[PDB]
């Protein structure tokens, strides 16, 4: 096991699910099981938002077309959970 890469590898793989199948129905747990691992490994938001822009650039790419704009929303929905996840546990 070399280093942070392994799971935020890991990460970026589980999130490119979540947003495949976020205008589909069942999801739930999909996001709360990224939200609880990004939440333990205290990772930066602005690292979230990273992997959501490279993963954006990637369907760009396969569907032959960055801001898919409507994944925006998939954004907007995880980092609410995140925030609701820290909130909840300050006091």
């Amino acid at each position: 096991e070399v280093d942070q890469q392994i799971l935020l590898q890991q990460l970026k793989s589980d999130y490119r699910q979540i947003l495949l199948s976020y205008f589909t129905t069942d999801l739930k747990e999909k996001i709360d099981k990224f939200i609880n691992a990004v939440f333990c490994a205290n990772i930066p938001v602005p690292e979230i938002i990273e992997i959501h822009m490279e993963l954006i650039d990637e369907f760009s790419k396969q569907l032959r077309l960055g801001d898919l704009m409507d994944y925006r929303l998939t954004l907007i929905d995880i980092l609410a959970h995140l925030c609701e996840a820290y909130r909840g546990a300050i006091f």
